[PDB]
């Protein structure tokens, strides 16, 4: 659980400070780095991550402006990492105006599963971090100076 908004936004913000600081180094050309021959490249994993904000929250009934699919993925690193700036923005911004400590408890239904508001924003993070993780191993890869994290 998180007990409060502020506590969660102090959370939030490590994570969202770190994933950007991350997603500024990337070059357009780091983006075809791949996983392995018919997997994912790094182009992907980080428009995942961009448009994995509003896919989660969405059944919190939450709203606020962000690109929801992962395919196709932008060309330019540019548009991922000033994506992820902007609906991170937005995110934050509907939080601070719509809930109070209180709607951390309100049930929603989560694809299938209902879940208390809380839940959603500890998978949020969750999720980012596994493929932040990701996202470090293919930075490397591509010869790109990994920021660190933890
Ligand atoms: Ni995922």
């Amino acid at each position: 659980m998180y007990q409060t908004i502020e506590g969660f936004l102090q959370s939030w913000t490590y994570e969202t400070e770190s994933t950007q600081k991350m997603l500024d180094v990337l070059t357009d050309e780091s983006l075809s780095q791949e996983i392995a021959p018919g997997h994912w490249t790094l182009g992907r994993v980080a428009w995942h991550i961009v448009t994995a904000i509003p896919v989660i929250l969405s059944g919190t009934g939450l709203k606020f402006e962000g690109e929801t699919k992962d395919y196709p993925v932008p060309t330019s690193a540019k548009t991922i990492a000033d994506g992820y700036r902007k609906v991170n923005t937005a995110f934050v911004e509907a939080l601070q105006s719509e809930w109070t400590d209180k709607d951390l408890t309100t049930i929603n239904d989560f694809f299938g599963r209902p879940m208390p508001n809380s839940i959603f924003l500890m998978t949020l993070i969750n999720h980012q971090n596994h493929h932040r993780g990701q996202m470090t191993v293919l930075m490397r890869q591509a010869g790109l100076t990994v920021p660190g994290v933890y």
